[PDB]
């Protein structure tokens, strides 16, 4: 008979002794946040459709502007009408709700405060003196249980611990200076250091962003994205999947902020700041990386967003894990061969950057991202074809053969119907929700 | 789940029963917020808000290594977390419910959110509406509402009846941390005009304003297996910051889709009159909507818009009869602010809205429980048949958002129980 699908036993079975995964060498040097193709001078400005040259995401918004009008969902990929064309974006730009510029990566500013004494829930809770009050438990097997349990409720389908490797800090952050108001944030951004010194609290000053030198954990939290919308891509259901989880990402982030703070710890949020999540995700036994560059789990495979907090409360780092996607990812190719932009390289894994965008001296699939960013504006939105095609996304890979789990091999061989079909809360499915379910036993050892 | 709420849809019709005595009910009447109830003592003696005074409880529970009214916890550790999860789980919530229309998070329109700035050159906030048929509409607003975070999602026209006559507010320029000591009140009123409008003198509701969007977000089972207890407390403050997210989510949706639309959480009006008007489920002894899915183990939010949509019809599963009969709530009840009575039109108390027919409490008895408890009780909830020690809780199962995959098949959705 069938045996009935464990997620706790698959990850028992793959976890790793300790130890950062990640190789390195020599010419490891931590990356300056500007250098990504979003933000980068020479990548940052795309044609539009009528060969105008613009910030990429100006160009893309031409884009969805012209589907619509045209009664198309993506490119060239027509809707059922107007109505359903101009209903995928309404949902994509709703789900940016709570997100600032693509990615909420300004530290302390906006939502991604540093410190919580500003923020209204503190303030209204301050007479009960939480975030004052020294911790009343150090134990980092009690403190892990309890941050875990705080982070499935703050909406997190993955979870996990690692000390923090300040390789993948980012050298400098991109922000914007604090005088300067939303409606000018675009046009005023700036690169800021981000430094680690002796100091008691993560703190700004006028020149660095400093981050304590007992800041020794980061958590790092797994978001699900929906199967069925992004398997649209590179349409628009797709696009509107990836921007709800960046809002679910903020409220995590500040939910479990302002909990590890009312624990008597300090506590940073992220989202797509601060640091790489995909190197931080590996560390923390989230996954492995991949040829398309994602971490890819083995619950979601790439199909899932990260955030990350980081933080001094004593924590139990978790072990990472390996089902095999490294040798998975040597034979298989299929995001290389259906990337829309041939951004994704099928060579092998090496310690020298493709450009400018790329970290060099860690062994990972090196790949051109100034040419994924190029087809944002071309397809009106963020593509994920690569998410969409490969097998870990889809929901049925594992098998058990009476003695162990297994990757299937033989994996590896529209959107009216999205609005018409399945759906439940946050896109979450749960012919698989029961494979995020949670006791003490897998929260700590 | 979609079987059994077909099978007990009743015809069109509020199942509200109403007289001719029925008056729209300010706001300020509410226990929270009226004079008369407002200030409690602490445990020792002093005279505050009430939930100053509860907050005092709170940090004489942790030193006490308490997580409720005389109930020890594993160690003041233990005493700690549950209460820094419960402060946590407020955070995108405004001094407890959200309730000054446009201020905060509860914008009546969009154009000064960050979000609409950012997607402004796409004008889909500007664009007249592509679709103007109610069925397309409805199935999309209750796809989306899922995205939102719903477990529960239903449509009705707007009764006026439950709209509060008066709402409290703060003046539009008062900071945050003025805002408790300057709350006002302030006419909610509806007027021949295109979109919705804050004067002055009044909130103003376009008379286009047909239609509200009820939500229901699941509460954790075994969290408020704990009331009166501090993890009872944190499962109903991770939703309210829930409630916030859904109302925004949803406002920005109805506006890129050309329709304007009021988000509300614990303001604007009653939840429980609009979630049985929508379907969502009953009215009870204890006051609550109870559902199907989750008996009254749910929280409640609500969106106004012109947005043309099909209306949900009522659903009558068999609770007022249940009712009649079981009174568990009102016996649990620690400070007897449940009736054992029958229904009537005549409300117990200020905090009533008399007129409707319902079970009468006193919520003045209720609210007093909080400060000597340090929580928000919850007691009836879980005592509920409808709705079926915390270092068990901690140690045990949880689920993204504290949902539970044993029966969030429940809330499975396609097209067909959509529209
Ligand atoms: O990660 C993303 C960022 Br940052 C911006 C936009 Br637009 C889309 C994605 Br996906
Ligand atoms: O609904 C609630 C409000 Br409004 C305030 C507090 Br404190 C607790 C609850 Br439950
Ligand atoms: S599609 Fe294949 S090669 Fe690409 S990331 Fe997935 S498994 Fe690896
Ligand atoms: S997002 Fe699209 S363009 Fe970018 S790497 Fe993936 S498949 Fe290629
Ligand atoms: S919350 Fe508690 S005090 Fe209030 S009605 Fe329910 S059982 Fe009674
Ligand atoms: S406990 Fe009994 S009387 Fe009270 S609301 Fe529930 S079913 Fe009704």
């Amino acid at each position: 008979a069938e045996k009935e699908k464990n997620a706790a036993e698959i990850r028992q079975q793959f976890a790793m002794t300790a130890g950062s995964p990640i190789i390195v060498n020599d010419k490891l040097e931590r990356y300056a946040e500007v250098r990504t193709a979003f933000t980068h001078p020479t990548s940052f400005f795309k044609p539009n459709y009528k060969g105008e040259v613009k910030p990429w995401f100006l160009s893309a918004y031409d884009e969805k502007v012209r589907q619509i009008e045209n009664g198309e969902n993506g490119p060239k990929m027509k809707a059922k009408n107007v109505g359903e064309a101009r209903a995928g974006r309404a949902l994509e730009a709703a789900g940016w709700t709570l997100d600032i510029n693509y990615g909420n990566i300004y530290p302390n500013r906006f939502f991604m405060l540093w410190s919580g004494e500003t923020m209204t829930n503190t303030q209204l809770w301050a007479p009960v003196g939480l975030d004052r009050r020294p911790p009343d438990t150090t134990d980092p097997v009690e403190l892990t249980n309890y941050v875990k349990f705080a982070a499935r409720m703050a909406g997190a389908d993955l979870v996990g611990v690692a000390r923090l490797n300040r390789n993948w800090v980012y050298s400098e952050a991109v922000t914007i200076p604090a005088d300067v108001p939303y409606e000018q944030s675009l046009h005023k951004e700036i690169e800021k250091p981000i430094v680690f010194k002796d100091v008691p609290l993560p703190i700004e000053t006028d020149d660095e962003l400093i981050i304590p030198n007992t800041c020794e954990n980061v958590i790092v939290a797994g978001i699900a994205m929906n199967r069925e919308m992004m398997q649209t891509a590179p349409n628009s259901m797709a696009c509107a999947t990836t921007a709800f989880c960046y809002s679910r990402m903020c409220m995590f982030d500040m939910w479990l902020c302002q909990f590890i703070r009312y624990m008597g710890y300090y506590a940073i949020p992220s989202c797509n700041g601060v640091g790489q999540s995909v190197a931080f995700a590996v560390e923390a036994g989230l996954g492995q990386a991949s040829r398309m560059g994602a971490c890819i789990t083995p619950e979601f495979g790439p199909n899932v967003r990260l955030t990350k907090v980081f933080t001094n409360m004593p924590l139990v780092p978790d072990k990472p894990i390996d089902f095999g996607v490294t040798e998975f990812c040597e034979t298989c190719k299929k995001c290389a061969r259906e990337c829309p932009s041939k951004a994704i390289t099928e060579g092998p894994r090496t310690f020298e950057g493709r450009s400018i965008h790329n970290q060099s001296g860690k062994l990972q699939w090196q790949n051109d991202y100034n040419k994924c960013l190029g087809y944002w504006p071309e397809s009106g939105g963020y593509c994920g074809v690569c998410v969409a095609v490969c097998p870990f996304t889809k929901g049925n890979i594992w098998i058990h053969d009476g003695v162990e789990w297994l990757i299937d091999n033989t994996r590896f061989l529209n959107i009216t119907e999205v609005w018409d079909g399945k759906i439940n809360t946050y896109g979450l499915d749960a012919d698989h929700f029961r494979d995020t379910v949670s006791f003490r036993k897998d929260r700590v050892k």
